[PDB]
Order: C-alpha cells, then structure tokens, then sequence
C-alpha cells in the first residue's frame, strides 16, 4: 500500500540472521518518499549489523559524541509508526538502533532492541581473598587474557575462516573492538535478587586489570576487590556510545511495548524535544543477564510539553530510572557589560547547542543556583562544541561574575510518571529535575539509593532542576535506599554550598501523600534543605527487617535551611520501637 | 591591508601562552570576506588549545576517522598563503593543526609544529632482567601507575588549583585524556645514533603493562620485553588521530620552510588532491625526544598532477617517509551483471569516497593484482562509510569474483622526489606505489627497513601500486634496510600469491643508475618479483662494517619470476672479498 510499508517487500527476511538493515533503508526512504504512515514488520527476529548503516556525526546529551552508525536513522520524518509485530531486533557491534533528528509524530511500537555480545561484562564469583576474585564467564562474556596479562573482553571469540588472508582481516577487526567493551569499575550484586549486594560499594579499577586463567576459572587481581562468592561482579561498560533511542529536537514521540534490553549507555535519551510518551514498555536484561542498560533507562534533557512515563518497567540498568532537567552553562569569559562566552563543562555536554536569538536565560549564582535575573539573547555565536558567544538586550546583572552559569528559561515539561515499576537498578530511582508541574503516582521503588532524588548543581554535571510543583501520591517506596550512597528514600542533593543553603530555596510547593513506605531501618524517609513549602501527610510508614539495620541512621526525616515544612500528625508509622512523637519529629543530623 | 592580514590585529599576541585560536579564526574569515591572499604572524609563539577550535566531523585516509579539533580550519579557501615568518606554533591537547579541504592554491610557509605533550612516550631503559625493563622518564612525558597496577600516561600532572571544584573537573578532564597517550607497543632505539637499535624488533605490549614504581624509576612487566640498558624506549602510539597538515579534495597546496615536530599520526597527509609540494621542509624531533610524528612523514592517497619532495629532512618518525599510492576497495558482493557493492576494507580507509559517475574503474584480480579490464560507471551509490554501489555501462568482465577489487583509474600523480635526506625513521624510506612517471634523485637514505619499497596488495591493506616509470638515480643508501624486517635495500614485496608471480607483471620500466650503495653485509641491494624490464647499471657498490653481519645474507641481487632485468657488468664493487662475477650474479634465494 502506499500507507503502510512492508519492510519484507523491501528485501527484510526474518529468522535467519542476515543483515536486514539496507532493506529497512530503502523501505524507509520509500515511506518518505509516498507519505505512508506505518512500516510493519513480519513477526520474527531481524539482525542488523554495521556495514551497511548509515553514519552521521551525533552530539548525545550525557552520553558520549562521535561518529554513530545507526540502523533506524529517522532524520526529520514525521507521521510516521513503526510497529514490530512483537519482533525480536538484534544489534551487532557499535550500533545505535534509533535516532529520531527533527521528526515529527513517530510511533514506536512492538518490539524489542538487544545486542548480540552486550557492552558490559558479568560473571560468577567462584573464589576470594585479599586482592583477588576468582572468576566464571560464560560464553556470553568472550574475553582474552594477553601476554601483557591484561583481561580484556571481545566482541566475539576468533573463529577461523579457512582463507588464511580473511582471517588476518577479521582479527585486525575483532582487535579494534575491544574498546567498545572496555570496562571502568565493578560491583558486586546479589545472585538471588539479582541487584547491587547489600552495603556493596562501586570498586573502581580503571580498563585494564590484571589477571590469570588458573590452571575454567579467571583471577583478576585488585588491591580493593571484595565480594561475597556465589554473587555476580558486573564490569560496568566505560564508554556510552551506543544508546537505545535517541530523541532530538524532535516532537510527539510515542513508544508503546518496546523491550530495550541493553544500550551501551542509555536506553532512552531525549534532548531539545517536545512530548513524549514512554507506556507499556520494558527495559530489563535478556536471558542470562543481570543487568540491563549500561546507563540510565530513560533521561530527558531540555524537554518541553508533556513527558508521561506510564505501566512500565524499569529494572536492572546501571543508573536512574529517569532524570528530567535542563543544562546549566558556565560563564567562562565576561566580553563587555552585553556580552559573555558560554562554555560547556561536563564532555557528555559538549556539542549540545541551545542558545539562540530571542531566548530568555536565567543567571544563575553557581555555588547558590539563586538567579540574579533573566535576561534576553540578541546575538549567539557557536564557537566550538564548547563555547558559544551570547550577547544580551540589557546589559546583565553587575554581581554576575566568571564561574556563574546560565540556563535556557522553557516551557519547562509537565512530567507524569505513573504506573512504573521501578527495581534492581543500580543507582537511584527518579532524579526530579523538572521546574513544570510534576505527578509521581502509583509507582514502585526498590532502589539502591534514592527512590527520588531533587539534584541539580552548576559546579560539576552542570545540570538545571529545581521543581516548582510537585505531588508524589499513592506510591510503594519497598526497602528503597538500602545502599551506603545517598542521603535517604527521598532527599535533596543539589549543589548548593553550605553557606548559601540558608538563603537559596531551589525547590518548592512538594505534596507527598497516601504512600506507602515500607522501611527496614531509620534512614531518612526524607532528607531535605533549601525547601519551600512541602506537606508529607496521610501516608503509611512500616517497619520491616528485609536488611540489615544501619546504625547510622536514626532519624525518618533530616530537614535543614527549609521553611513552610509540614510533617503531618495524621500519617501512619507501626512496627517501630520508638514512640511515634519521636519518629515523626525532624532533626538536622543523621543522629 | 586588504591584501595582508596580520593576525596580531585580531587579538593573537606572541610568546605570552595565551590561546591564540579563536583570534586566528577570526583573521582568517575576514581574509576569506575581503579576499586578502596573505595572513602572517609576527615572529613568536603561539599556543593553541582545544577550548575554541572548530569541530568537524572527517574521514582521513590512513588515520583516524572521528570528530576533529581543528586549529586551522582551511575549508573552501582559495588563493591564501599563511606565513609564520619563523613563529613556533604549540598545539596542547587533541588538535589537528591544519585541515585543507576543497581548498586551492595554498601556501604554508615558515612555522613550526609541535605538541605540548607528546603522544608517544619515551623514556631512558636503566636496567633490564627477564620479564622486566626498568625506566626513566622526563617531565615531558607525564604518566600515572593506578591501583590496578597499570602503567597508563597523561597529558599532564594534574596541579592543584586552590578553588576545590574548578580540581574535581580538572581530575575528570586529565583522566579523559589518557585515550590520546595509549600505547600499542615499544621499540629499542639506539641512545648513540638516535635510531632503532640494530636488529631490534617491535615488541606489541597492548595498551596496558604492569607496572611498579621501585622504592624515580618505574618498572614494566612483559614476557617478551629485551633491550640494552642505555638505550632508549619508546612507546608507540596506538592512535592516528592528529595528523600535522591534512590535504583533501584541493588542489595547489605548498609547504616552504615547515618543521613538523610532531603528530598525533602523520606529519602531512593528503587524499584525493592534486600538485603538492613540500620543499626545504623538516619532520625533526624537538628537544629532548628522539621520535618525530607518530607515523609517516608524509603520504599520498588518490593525488594527481604533481607531487614535489624537494629538499626536505625527513627524520625519526615512527613510518615511512613517504607513500603515494591509490586505494583498492574489495567486491564484496555481485548484485547482477552490471552491478556490484565496493566495501572499503581496512578501518583507516573507512569514509574514502571516491566512485563518482564517468569514472573509469579498473577491475582487478585479488591474489594476482592483474587487471581484468576497464569498466566505466553510471551509477554510484554511497550505502555507508564502508559500502557503496556501484553500476557499469557495460556488464563487467565474467571472471570477476566477489573478493576481487577496484581502483579508479587516474592522471597519477608525476612524482619528483630530490634532494631529501631520509633518516632515523623506524621502518621504511619510501613506498613507491606511484604508476605516474616517477623520479627519485638526489636523496640520501639510511633506514632500518627497505630504503625504497615497491608494495600494494588487495588482501589487507588494499593499496594500488604497480609503477610504470620510474627512475632512481644519483641517490646515496648508506647502511639502509639494517633491520631483521625487510626484503631488501630496494625490494618488491607486492601482494602477489608465489602462483601468480610468475604471470603478475605488476611493476614495469625502472632505472637505476649513478647511485652509491655503502652496505655492510650481503643483503639484497634488488630483491625483486612480478618486475618487467629493470636496468641497474652506473652504481657504486661500497663494502661497510657499520653494523654486524647477517649470516642469513649472500646475495646482492635476488629476483623471481621477472623479465628484462639486466644487472650490468658497468657496475662496481669494492671491498667485498667475493668476486665481481659472483657478486652480480643473480639468485632466486637469500642463500
Ligand atoms: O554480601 C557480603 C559481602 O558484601 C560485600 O559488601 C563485602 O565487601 C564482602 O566482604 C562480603 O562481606
Ligand atoms: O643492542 C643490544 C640489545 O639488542 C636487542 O635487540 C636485544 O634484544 C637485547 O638483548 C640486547 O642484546
Ligand atoms: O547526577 C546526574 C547524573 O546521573 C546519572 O549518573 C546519569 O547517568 C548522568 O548522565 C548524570 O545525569
Ligand atoms: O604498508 C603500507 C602501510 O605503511 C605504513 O605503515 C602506513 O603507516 C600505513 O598507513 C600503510 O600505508
Ligand atoms: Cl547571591
Ligand atoms: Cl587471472
Ligand atoms: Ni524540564
Ligand atoms: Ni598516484
């Protein structure tokens, strides 16, 4: 039809691992071509590899920029849904599987993304002492072990070809693969939950360890390594080339029953763009995996409009569920009294452009993230991938000095995340960066750290939050917080320094209600400074003993430099020791 | 004037290590705007950094593809000479210092490059034992032992700044850094004579060695590691991915009075560009180093017209001192009787499009290197940065197999090289792979490989060779091919199998007169195959002891499966104590 595309017409044959990527091209330029609105897949697994993938130049907020080789390269399409059928896609090598660049309406539907040789490596712990684990890789984990006695993981193990001179070739390329599976640090995770192991640290190692194959079984050798035996160690992937779905400076993106079970980095990743609907989707590991994306399941970077994250899951990445929040940019070089010279600070920020003529900026003091004023751009000029030149209307604020930040003023996203399962990932559940209305409702939480986390800062990720209104209603926060990094089951940790917290209030008017807390020790339920404005009432607290308590803690809520604070008499705390009077009175220490 | 820029009018201030680069960007807008011909510098330094340089995306044939920083971004310029009048130029951090591209009639005349720190690494062998070298380095060459007991450089020492925050991104910056400074392998070099130690071979190490600081001294741990102690170490750079000077798609480019201290890669490459010279030019360590570029000197890929070598030093870089050939992409697949899909083959080649409508292709034989036909095309189909389709006017000749190759057919470059000292390099002197008239004159060689190599294969590195004019004459060899890698001082090592040798005539019409030979042992002077009609004749042969014989050697002239080779009796030989009769006397063997 010229309304809906058969990508096997095309040339696309399921089920038998050739490479299906050119067909998928010429079918996709033909939808462009006639204005369908929908290329279907046959039911099955389709494989795409490298060779025939179009390449383009990519700037990925929080991930890493470079020459992308993508299967599904969606540059400025619009009306457009791909529906897999429940197909099974299958990703050989450095491969980005979508990016979406200044497209319109696009639907993604049915199908899953996963890599044949994942980006990060995983295996048994059979043995431990001082300075050494032994070790059990699978098949799935192909690694080598050089005379340099260096362990260094594979896309693939060397299977010889039979012409000597295909071979030469082959292992020159497998060679230059291994930067791809390059890791940076291990942990350490529970085999029966299959999550980060209790009170288990991040181990950094840097990408080369030493090692030795006993003689089945490898031993790496680090001064800092200690592990449970019977627990798998996750090499965690140094590089975040390869995300699942890229979003950019496009509008009116839709996925629906997508099952992203590995990205190197992020599974979804959205910048500059406007609505986007992530429901009934999946992100979560593949047969004989703990883990699932390498970096965070869904991040959103200068969004506008509506973000809904609904019924979905969200379990096994290497970092947050979500994150919602816009760039800071230092004031590197103060021109005249008009104009200044922006620089990117983080590299996973470099190339990111959003400064143009007519925008509004906030200026912003960095070590207080308090705003001077807001301020409008006549000119921008784009020096580098890391410095633009911006000249204002006005002249700016004469307390602006080099080392302050700007931020793009938005329409900044309404944010409804409900229904989500949130669970096993590494780091926290949901970073709220979001300034537009926000509902967090009907949610699970069991998280390692922060179940929610309001950070933000302009001295490091450089990263713009601060809510304005906020409801978390009727969630399940189970066991949340139970690692040794963070500061409590919902807490502030944006940058702003000691001395200004007293003055700066960056978040305000937060509702929490009707949840359920289901706690194991007396950890901060929450742990909050520079508030304004935040009601906790009618919600249920009970005590539990699924890990062990920390005597660190004791004390449900940490407030600091707030005002307008209501812990509410009307919630609900049983299965405690302490008088309820106590436990719902706030203190300004761990205690 | 509008006729001559002084860059020092737009804000670039000598000797002062402030970052010049945005100041020269500007300068040279204005002098593309007005139409000025001339930019100089007033005689000084200038440091450039990557803060403000341009980024683009570039495909560099023979190096590294990636996003480049690019200190002199010579896009689309025309009718511009840039001279230094003896200015150093510093370069700190991942800078390609020049990129011409679809730029004409360009003069760089009078400057210096250089790196701030090198991306090799070198340092004085102290001791060595089994398993083991002990090293010393210099403050020029940063490096950092981690926990993991790995011995990893830097791009600098990280110097605290007092100000806390401004350390934590610093840390995060230098530690992105250490990709630039990786290694690959380490080579002996001779502390005397500034080269590769006689006899000595690589010795691949991977990226990662373990390490120990004794306790000023830092020993390396490898199985395979040997050397002498006095002698020097260098590590090899396991990236290509700051060449000096890239030429591509221009045309009447020249370099006068240019000293390349170093590079990320090669000193000058050039692909796809048309009359090149390169006169009274230097590729010369600077202090306290004894390697130059990274890689080649200088080389030349798809260049037409005229390339002129006149005059230059060419010392101490890590390759060849220059190569200039065309590019050979594999048949990968047979789409119909008119049509098949090229692939590019080797990573560095990746990106090189060069198949364009009213081409004419040669279609060659893969193990032979013999030409099948000349076919035209009519259709050319850029599929990736590997794969392009590619359609005749007529059905190609029914021998072709997919694994064959193509190359286009080209006014190949007309190559004078005269007056050039080549020396110190670590493998070979030049790749004559030109099938425009060559000539060769007036050059003194010393090098560990083959002073002058006849090469090219469709089987890895997929280079187009095979000469068809060429002339060596009134060149001195001194000591040249002094290592255990070669074939000869002047050799054939083309990628023909032995059962095609005898019917590839890949290389025709060479002369070779009026030259001086100073060797040391009984080495091929001529080892040759697949040669049609050679004349060595009028040369001096001079008997040596610079370095100790090799046993392995008895045999002056080696050639196999070659016609017309005449090895006249006009020739002379002193101080061999065989005959002359034996000494010219030809052999299919080392013996
Ligand atoms: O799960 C138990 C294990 O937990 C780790 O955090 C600890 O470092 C190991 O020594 C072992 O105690
Ligand atoms: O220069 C002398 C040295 O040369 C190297 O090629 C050899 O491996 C060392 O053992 C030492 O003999
Ligand atoms: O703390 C913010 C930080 O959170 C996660 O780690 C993300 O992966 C980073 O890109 C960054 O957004
Ligand atoms: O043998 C050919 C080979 O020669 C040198 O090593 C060059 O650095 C390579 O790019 C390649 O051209
Ligand atoms: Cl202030
Ligand atoms: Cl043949
Ligand atoms: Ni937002
Ligand atoms: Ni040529």
């Amino acid at each position: 039809n010229d309304k809906v595309i058969d990508v096997s017409d095309f040339g696309a044959i399921k089920d038998t691992g050739s490479d299906s990527t050119h067909s998928l091209y010429k079918a996709l330029q033909e939808a462009k071509k006639i204005g369908a609105t929908k290329i279907t897949f046959p039911k099955g697994r389709y494989d795409f590899y490298e060779e025939r993938a179009a390449d383009r130049l990519m700037y990925i907020s929080n991930n890493d920029p470079g020459i992308k080789r993508i299967t599904f390269p969606l540059s400025s399409f619009n009306n457009l849904e791909i529906d897999g059928n429940n197909s099974t896609f299958i990703f050989h090598g450095g491969l980005v599987p979508f990016i979406l660049d200044e497209s319109s309406h696009i639907v993604l539907r049915n199908f899953s993304i996963d890599f044949s040789r994942a980006f990060h490596s995983e295996a048994l712990i059979a043995g431990a002492g001082k300075g050494y684990l032994d070790l059990k890789f699978t098949d799935q984990f192909p690694y080598k072990i050089n005379e340099a006695g260096i362990l260094k993981f594979q896309s693939q193990l060397f299977q010889a070809s039979g012409i000597k001179n295909k071979d030469r070739l082959k292992r020159k390329q497998i060679s230059q693969d291994e930067y791809k599976y390059e890791y940076k640090r291990v942990l350490e995770f529970n085999f029966a939950l299959r999550e980060p192991e209790y009170m288990a640290q991040d181990i950094f190692t840097g990408n080369a360890l030493r090692a030795e194959k006993l003689n089945d079984v490898v031993r790496i050798f680090h001064p800092n390594l200690k592990a449970k035996v019977g627990n798998i160690l996750v090499f965690q992937a140094k590089h975040r080339d390869y995300p699942g779905v890229v979003i950019s400076d496009s509008n009116n993106v839709e996925l629906h029953n997508i099952t992203i079970h590995h990205a190197g980095g992020m599974g979804v990743i959205a910048q500059r763009s406007h609505n986007i609907t992530i429901k009934d989707s999946k992100v979560s590991p593949s047969k004989g995996r703990i883990v699932s994306t390498t970096a965070d399941a869904t991040h959103f970077v200068n969004c506008t409009g509506k973000i809904k994250l609904i019924d979905n899951l969200f379990e096994s990445q290497k970092d947050d569920a979500t994150n919602i929040h816009g760039v800071y940019a230092a004031i590197d070089k103060i021109i005249d009294d008009k104009t200044v010279e922006i620089k990117l600070q983080h590299p996973q920020q470099f190339g990111f452009d959003f400064i143009a003529p007519e925008d509004e900026l906030e200026l912003v003091h960095g070590a207080s993230l308090i705003t001077y004023e807001t301020n409008k751009v006549v000119t921008s000029t784009r020096v580098s991938n890391e410095v633009t030149r911006v000249q204002f209307i006005k002249p700016f604020d004469s307390r602006i000095k080099e080392g302050d930040s700007v931020s793009k003023v938005r329409s900044y996203a309404e944010v409804i995340i409900k229904g989500n399962i949130i669970r096993k990932n590494r780091a926290r559940g949901m970073l709220l960066n979001s300034r537009g209305k926000t509902l967090i409702e009907n949610n699970y939480f069991h998280t390692p750290g922060s179940a929610i986390l309001f950070e933000g800062d302009a001295n490091f990720w450089f990263e713009q939050g601060g809510v304005s209104d906020v409801t978390i209603k009727n969630n399940v926060f189970e066991n949340s917080f139970y690692s040794q990094w963070g500061k409590g089951i919902i807490a502030v940790d944006a940058g702003i320094d000691d001395k200004f917290k007293e003055t700066s209030r960056y978040n305000k008017n937060i509702v929490i209600k009707g949840n359920t807390f289901k706690v194991f020790d007396k950890a901060p339920i929450l742990n909050l400074f520079s508030v304004s404005n935040l009601v906790f009432e009618n919600n249920i607290i009970e005590k539990t003993t699924e890990y062990p308590e920390r005597k660190k803690y004791n004390s449900l809520f940490v407030i600091n430099n707030s005002d307008n604070i209501t812990i509410s008499i009307n919630n609900i705390l049983q299965g405690f020791s302490e008088g309820k009077s106590q436990l719902l009175s706030p203190t300004t220490t761990y205690k």
